[PDB]
Formats: structure tokens, C-alpha cells, sequence
């Protein structure tokens, strides 16, 4: 039943939006809970922090859903089957980051004059190739 | 201004990215902690927590810049502007996105999928309504 094949489907595609909604509604709401914290609201910041708890749920079932219809990671379009699997996906997303998408990002807001946030680019840039090298050495583990 | 610029929708890209990442990772953990792999599971779990602190950086600009929530298009300057945002995502999550997703899921002949769907615009719901009350006593003084 949860095993049926969703390839090909509206429903696959659906799927992949919900997780990334899901992922941005706990950050959001996170950050939020934040402002709620400096300004003295521990209700609000601490009703924040549980309906975020409850957009960690949605968005792992969204990726219960994913893996058991035999459907790739939203993010890398990897197959998260196995936990090796999953290490090569999370290598796979974080290797975009520190090749491609962070050096093209600080490229871009140095050339429309944001030196600020491209230094920012930068450190995250460095911060991914960090991370996709931590990965490499577990998955060397792993296999 | 950062307002109709290429890093606008730059920080935009990176935060969507930044929020599954953090999302991956810890569900990654669970399989992990399962296996008996904890120094795996910590490094998730570490990384994870240097996610959040990227989306909340790209967060912090696009609020420095003038700019919109990525989930909302609504502003997020204020924590009443930022309780709004909730309330407008949740609503069009409940009222649209969940339901047609539960309907193409029915339609597709997934059940389960639509069943699961159902079950989160009824969540939504809640969600909007709960911030519905923050916001009165917010506006309210
Ligand atoms: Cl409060
Ligand atoms: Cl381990
Ligand atoms: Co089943
Ligand atoms: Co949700
Ligand atoms: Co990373
Ligand atoms: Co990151
Ligand atoms: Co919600």
C-alpha cells in the first residue's frame, strides 16, 4: 500500500512541494520565535517552536512517502534509500553548494555592489566544502 | 537595494536549499541512531545545526534588505509582520495546497497519500488558527 510506486505521478511532484514548504515553515518559524524571545513573548516563541516540531513531522513524512514510492531526495534527485545512499546525497547537495552555487552566488552581489553579502557567500561556500568532506570520510567508513 | 536584484532571489534559492538540508540531515540521523552509527548520527546533527545557522543568515539579510518571506511573499520586519506570514501560508495551505494535493493523490489512486495530505490541511488549520489568536492579542495591545 505505502509501497506503491509513485513514479511518473502529479502525486510524486506534490510530494516534493510539500517538503520544501515544510522545510521553510519549521526555519521560519524558528527564526521567528526568535524575535518573540528578544521581545519578551515566551507564549508566542513557545507556541512557535511546537508548531515547528509539527512541520518537522510533516516534512518527514513527506519523505517517508518519498523513499517508500521509490522517489529521489527533493533536494539532490539522489536515491535515499540506505543510509549510505543517503551520505551520497547529502555529498551530492553539498558539492553543488561549494563547486557551483555559492561561488556564482558571491560573483553575482559583488557585481551588483552587496560586498556584505557575498562575503557571506563566500564563508558559506567554504562551509560547504567542509561539509561534503567530512561526509566523504563516513561514507569511506561506511563502504 | 536588494529589491528586484539577482542576490534577492539569490538569498531566496539559498534559503529554500539551506531549510532541506537541515531537514534531510535530521531525518538522515534517525536512520542512523537505528543502525548504531552515532558519530555518523552526531556529524548529521552538527552539520544540521550549521544549516540553520546559514538560513537564518540568509534570512537576516533578505529582513535587512527590505525583502519578502520565501515561503509568503509577505513581510517579515516586525513579529506582528512575521505572525501574518504564518497565518497567509498556513491559510493557503489549508484552504488550497493540501486539499488539491489530497485530491490529485485520490485521483491518482494513492489513498494512503491522500489520506496523509487530509491529515495535514486539518493540521494547517489549527496552525492559522492558533496564530490567528497570537495575532488579536498582539494588534490588541
Ligand atoms: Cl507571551
Ligand atoms: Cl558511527
Ligand atoms: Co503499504
Ligand atoms: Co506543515
Ligand atoms: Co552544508
Ligand atoms: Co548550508
Ligand atoms: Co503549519
Amino acid at each position: 500500500g505505502h509501497m506503491k510506486d509513485l513514479k511518473g505521478t502529479k502525486t510524486a511532484e506534490n510530494l516534493k512541494q510539500g517538503f520544501i514548504g515544510e522545510s521553510m515553515a519549521n526555519r521560519r518559524y524558528l527564526y521567528f520565535a526568535k524575535r518573540a524571545d528578544e521581545e519578551g513573548y515566551p507564549e508566542i516563541a513557545g507556541l512557535l517552536r511546537s508548531i515547528a516540531e509539527g512541520e518537522t513531522a510533516h516534512a518527514f513524512g513527506h519523505l517517508d512517502f518519498i523513499r517508500q514510492g521509490g522517489l529521489t531526495d527533493p533536494a539532490t534527485d539522489k536515491p535515499i534509500g540506505t543510509l549510505e545512499q543517503m551520505i551520497e546525497s547529502a555529498i551530492a547537495g553539498e558539492t553543488y553548494e561549494w563547486t557551483q552555487m555559492y561561488p556564482g552566488f558571491a560573483k553575482v552581489a559583488r557585481e551588483e555592489g552587496f560586498p556584505e553579502v557575498a562575503e557571506w557567500f563566500e564563508t558559506l561556500a567554504r562551509a560547504e566544502k567542509s561539509h561534503a568532506e567530512k561526509f566523504q570520510n563516513v561514507l569511506k567508513q561506511l563502504k
